[PDB]
C-alpha cells in the first residue's frame, strides 16, 4: 500500500483543452488516411476560440486544420457546442507496428482567432488499423503472431513503484527475446509505459483493475448490479486515459473475476465508445459473450481438461467447437514457476499450424521475489511467508521468465 | 448414394466437369439416380460423383438436388473437398496431424481443416485409410481424433473388398489374380486390392 506512483501539480488556464481523441482510419491497401481528432473544452466559449491540431512527422508538418468550436448536430437538441473534431488527410502514411514502430506528432492548440495561443497538448500518432476479420485478429491488414508475456510492476527492492531504468530493461529484454507484446496483469500501468511501447514497438494488451478471484463463486460481484458502478469506472477511466496510445491494440475487462452480468455491460461500454481496438476478457471460460478473443488461460495444445461449466478445451479443438468463429490468443500459457516451460515448443508448432491459433501471453515475465537481508546485511530473495505475512502462498509469487533483477532464467 | 460420374484421367480432372457440352449426360447420371432411390430412408446423403475435379457442372447439379430433395445433405470431395459444390468437408486420405498443401488442393490436417478461417461444415472423409495390403497402420490416431472433435464425424475407409479375380492354373487350380494377369496393357497391378477382406469375404 501506499503513494507509489508520481505526484504532481499542473497548471491549466481556465479556458483549457479538457479532453482529446485521435483516430485513424485507412482505405483499403492502407496507403491513404484520415486522421480524425476530437477536442473538448471546458471554460468560457467565445466565438473567436479556435483549436488547431496539426500533424507532424519529425520537423515537417505533414497536415493542419483549424476551426472554432461547434461539433455538429447530434440529436433534436442539437450539437456539442464545446467540442470540435479536426479531420486531417494523409497520403502513404507511414504505419506503426511493433516491427517499425513509426510516430507522428499530433499537437493540439487551443487559441484565438487572431493567433495568440492559450494552451497546447499533444501526442505520439501511431498511424494502425486493429480488426477481426473472418475470425483472424489483423494489424493494418495482416495477421498477428502475438509473442507475449504478462509482465507485473514488480521491483525486489522497491516493491510496486516503478521507474524508467527498470521498464527500460525490460523492454530491450523482451525485444531482444522476441517478444511483440505484452499483457498489462491485470491493471493500467504506469503511464511511461505505454510511452515506452509506442516507441520502442511492443503491442499492449491493457487491462481494467479488477480482479475478484477470491469470491465464492467467482462472479459473485460482477453479476451484482451494485458492483456495477465500481467496476464501471475501473474500465471506463482507463479508456479514459489510454485511448490514444497506437501501442495498445486491445482492452481488457480485468482478470478472474467470473462472467456476471456486469462485464457484458462493460464490454458493450467499450464497444460503443471506441471501435478500433477489440475487447476481450477470459473470466467464466474464456469464450463468452463479453470477448472477442477466444482468450483462456493454460489451456494445452492437445489434451482437453474438461472442467464443469468452464471447461479448458485443447486450443486446436476449441477453435472448431460448433459455431465458434473467433480467433484464440491465450492471454496466459507456459507458466514459468522454477524449472519450467517443458512443453513450450509444442504450442509454437500449433500457433504456426492454424491460422486462428495466433499466440500467447506467457505466465510471466519477472518472480515476484523481495529482497530481505541476514544479520551481515547480505541480501538474499524471500517469497511468500517470509515475512511473517500468513495466510501465505509460499513460492507461487515466482513465475518469471528473469529473476527480480532481471537476470535470465 | 454416388451417381455413376468419375473423370479422373483427363488433364486438368475438370476438363469435362467445367464443359457445359458435358451438362446434360452429366445431369441425367444424378437425375436419374435422386429419381429412383430417394424413397430409401437408408440413404442419407447424395454424392455428385468421384475424381472428376471441381466444374460449374457440379455446382449446377448440387443445387438441382438442393432444390429437389432438400432431405438430404449433397456431398461432392473433387477440387479441392470444400468447394461450393459440397456440404460436407468429404476429403480422401488427409491425415490427421499433417498437412499436405498440394498447389491448388491442399489435404491439411483433418483437425486444422475445421478451423480454417470462415470454414463451419462437418468433416467426414469420402475415404481414408487405405487397406492395401499389408495396412491400416495408424487406423488408432483417426479414431482418437473423430472422438475428441465434434465436428470430425468419422469416415469411409477404402476399401471393403480386393478386386482380385480368380484364375486356373495348369492343373486347374485357382488364384487369385490382379491387373496385368489377363494380358491387359497398361495395367494397375495390385492396386485394385485394397480391401479389409479378401474377395471371397475372408477378412485380413
Ligand atoms: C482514408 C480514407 C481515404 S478511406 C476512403 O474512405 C471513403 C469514405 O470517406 C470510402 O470508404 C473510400 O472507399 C475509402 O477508400
Ligand atoms: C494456483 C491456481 C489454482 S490459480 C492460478 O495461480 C497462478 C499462480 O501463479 C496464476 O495466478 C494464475 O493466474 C491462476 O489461475
Ligand atoms: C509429419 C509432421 C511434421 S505433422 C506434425 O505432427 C506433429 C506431431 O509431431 C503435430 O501433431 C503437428 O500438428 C503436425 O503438424
Ligand atoms: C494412386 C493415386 C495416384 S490415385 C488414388 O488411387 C487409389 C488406388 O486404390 C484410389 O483409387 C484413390 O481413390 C485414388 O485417389
Ligand atoms: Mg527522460
Ligand atoms: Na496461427
Ligand atoms: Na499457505
Ligand atoms: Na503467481
Ligand atoms: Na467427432
Ligand atoms: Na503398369
Ligand atoms: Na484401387
Amino acid at each position: 500500500s501506499g503513494i507509489f506512483r508520481d505526484v504532481s501539480l499542473l497548471h491549466k488556464p481556465t479556458t483549457q483543452i479538457s479532453d482529446f481523441h485521435v483516430a485513424t482510419r485507412f482505405n483499403d491497401d492502407f496507403s491513404r488516411a484520415v486522421l480524425e481528432a476530437e477536442v473538448q473544452m471546458c471554460g468560457e466559449l467565445r466565438d473567436y476560440l479556435r483549436v488547431t491540431v496539426s500533424l507532424w512527422q519529425g520537423e515537417t508538418q505533414v497536415a493542419s486544420g483549424t476551426a472554432p468550436f461547434g461539433g455538429e448536430i447530434i440529436d433534436e437538441r442539437g450539437g456539442y457546442a464545446d467540442r470540435v473534431t479536426l479531420r486531417l488527410n494523409v497520403e502513404n502514411p507511414k504505419l506503426w507496428s511493433a516491427e517499425i514502430p513509426n510516430l507522428y506528432r499530433a499537437v493540439v492548440e487551443l487559441h484565438t482567432a487572431d493567433g495568440t495561443l492559450i494552451e497546447a497538448e499533444a501526442c505520439d500518432v501511431g498511424f494502425r488499423e486493429v480488426r477481426i476479420e473472418n475470425g483472424l485478429l489483423l494489424l493494418n491488414g495482416k495477421p498477428l503472431l502475438i509473442r507475449g508475456v504478462n509482465r507485473h510492476e514488480h521491483h525486489p527492492l522497491h516493491g510496486q513503484v516503478m521507474d524508467e531504468q527498470t521498464m527500460v530493461q525490460d523492454i530491450l529484454l523482451m525485444k531482444q527475446n522476441n517478444f511483440n507484446a505484452v499483457r498489462c496483469s491485470h491493471y493500467p500501468n504506469h503511464p511511461l509505459w505505454y510511452t515506452l511501447c509506442d516507441r520502442y514497438g511492443l503491442y499492449v494488451v491493457d487491462e481494467a483493475n479488477i480482479e475478484t478471484n477470491g469470491m465464492v463463486p467467482m462472479n459473485r460481484l460482477t453479476d451484482d448490479p451494485r458492483w456495477l458502478p465500481a467496476m464501471s469506472e475501473r474500465v471506463t477511466r482507463m479508456v479514459q486515459r489510454d485511448r490514444n496510445h497506437p501501442s495498445v491494440i486491445i482492452w481488457s475487462l480485468g482478470n478472474e473475476s467470473g462472467h456476471g452480468a456486469n462485464h457484458d455491460a462493460l464490454y458493450r461500454w467499450i464497444k460503443s465508445v471506441d471501435p478500433s481496438r477489440p475487447v476481450q476478457y477470459e473470466g467464466g471460460g474464456a469464450d463468452t459473450t463479453a470477448t472477442d478473443i477466444i482468450c483462456p488461460m493454460y489451456a494445452r495444445v492437445d489434451e482437453d481438461q474438461p472442467f464443469p461449466a468452464v471447461p479448458k478445451w485443447s486450443i486446436k479443438k476449441w477453435l472448431s467447437l460448433p459455431g465458434e468463429t473467433r480467433p484464440l490468443i491465450l492471454c496466459e500459457y507456459a507458466h514459468a514457476m522454477g524449472n519450467s516451460l517443458g512443453g513450450f515448443a509444442k504450442y509454437w508448432q500449433a500457433f504456426r499450424q492454424y491460422p486462428r491459433l495466433q499466440g500467447g501471453f506467457v505466465w510471466d515475465w519477472v518472480d515476484q521475489s523481495l529482497i530481505k537481508y541476514d544479520e551481515n546485511g547480505n541480501p538474499w530473495s524471500a517469497y511468500g511467508g517470509d515475512f511473517g505475512d500468513t495466510p501465505n502462498d509460499r513460492q507461487f509469487c515466482m513465475n518469471g521468465l528473469v529473476f527480480a533483477d532481471r537476470t535470465p532464467h
